[PDB]
């Protein structure tokens, strides 16, 4: 089997077991016009503190700043993968990122956020997020394989099983705690088992990769994809300074979600056969552990 | 404003009007496991008469030609039609084709059909129908804006409104009149509603093409179209001669089913400006209005 080449034949599939990724996403398939928001609208005009209203004001637009984008990454990547199976996959992927542009589109206007989200942009924190964002995809229209091979491995397992992670979290750890923002939580539930989803199979594809050009990943190209873990660590490390800006959540200290974090990327790069990157506080780490319990 | 060019920007939307495609799919959407197909099986199997089940083989099959194969055209429009609102259309009907194709290669393997669909493309009528399917996405990949907006046409106006309609007419006529083929009458029927949709956006999007490049749609491009709409009512008519090869259906002649489909080439010619080009007997038509009630 080549990954890169097309083939003749639409059966038998020479990767079946991609095929589990189809049915994935129609199990966990949701519209955010299944959830009611109107007490989360109420929530957030008058149930929580400034410092509260601060932090879930920004994890909002931070989220936001990924999900409300244009994204045809998946859609596209039958055309440097030709398979049957491959193009199932992405297709199906590709419309799981419409709805969730539809939620937090929906989201952001009905919480009067529209203004903030288009002025977002010009924030340091938000211009470095997307550098590393940017950088991770340079390779997505390269007409080398391995080339576009690095833009689906940094997409899969940094981008898609990490990015919005803090705010996932964030959002349902509100919700565990104050039994506040309902509707909100939900959708953030349901767009996390999504991301999850979406990493696995690129984590899969990377292995496919990896098994079938093990030359393509030496220890320096294993170096580079350690330097850019931190690069994406430190940008969304930067991201929940800047969403806890006025102030903390005591049931949610900056120093957990961290740990939460250096262990998704740690994860990741285990996930393709590297060693982890980081050293794990286990305490700080056990806080969120029932984060994983609820996604699976 | 030029549907061909680039606009970074999500908003605001320059054809807000095509976001409506998207809630409709989402109504629209079905999985094949929501239908129950055991007696259908059973009704195939023991339920028919020769000439009934020769009938009921051969249509299943001409829509699996169609349905059972890898379908991104949908999925690509973003290329050269390079609008958010359009992305987001084309990845949502990208992910129907997919259901449509698990829906179609399950009902070929319950029935038993799987060997005889292996076989299907070596039948001169069906290498025929091949013929005018691939001469009019010939331009499917092409960097000409003009070329490439042929295939947008021919594929929109004929191939989804038109060249499945035959075949599910067939099975939804047997199931109104038999009371049998539950099941699958039942995905003919969701198959049918989405591809009425398919073709209807890709009317709208000739329809803007057509607004901002008028003098693109000259006498001679109008005849090409003409040319092109024979082309498919011929090949089609020659599939439903080979769907009775072992006999008509009393309750559905072929004279009524010629109608029928003479009748949506002439409404897909007059819906991008063009006149009729087939003389229509009222009365055959008449006999099949209880098709488009249903769909519509
Ligand atoms: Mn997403
Ligand atoms: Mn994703
Ligand atoms: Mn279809
Ligand atoms: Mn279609």
């Amino acid at each position: 089997t080549n990954i890169f080449e097309k083939r003749i034949n639409l059966k038998p599939y020479e990767y079946p077991e991609l095929n589990e990724y189809v049915a994935a996403i129609r199990h966990s398939y949701w519209i955010h016009t299944e959830f009611n928001f109107t007490s989360d609208i109420q929530d957030f005009k008058t149930g929580l503190s400034e410092v509260e209203r601060s932090a879930i004001k920004n994890t909002m637009l931070a989220i936001s700043q990924i999900e409300v984008a244009v994204k045809t990454f998946w859609g596209d990547v039958h055309h440097r993968l030709p398979k049957p199976e491959i193009a199932a996959v992405g297709a199906t992927f590709a419309e799981s990122e419409v709805r969730h542009h539809d939620a937090y589109s929906h989201l952001l206007e009905i919480l009067g956020l529209n203004e903030e989200f288009k002025e977002l942009k010009k924030k340091p924190v938000i211009m470095k997020r997307v550098h590393y964002l940017e950088t991770s995809l340079k390779h997505a229209k390269s007409d080398d394989d391995r080339e576009y091979t690095e833009s689906i491995l940094l997409f899969a397992l940094f981008i898609e099983h990490v990015s919005l992670f803090s705010q996932f979290l964030i959002i349902m750890a509100f919700n565990k705690h104050k039994n506040m923002l309902k509707g909100i939580s939900n959708a953030v539930e349901a767009t996390s088992k999504e991301e999850q989803i979406h990493g696995d199979f690129g984590v899969d594809i990377i292995n496919i990769i990896k098994k079938e050009n093990p030359e393509w990943f030496d220890e320096e190209h294993n170096n580079l994809i350690k330097e850019m873990c931190l690069n994406s660590f430190e940008a969304e490390s930067k991201v929940v300074d800047w969403i806890f800006e006025k102030g903390e959540l005591d049931f949610l200290p900056k120093a957990v979600i961290n740990e939460f974090l250096k262990n998704r990327f740690n994860k990741s790069l285990e996930a393709i056969g590297l060693e982890k990157l980081f050293d794990i506080d286990e305490a700080l780490l056990q806080e969120t552990e029932w984060f994983d319990d609820e996604i699976i």
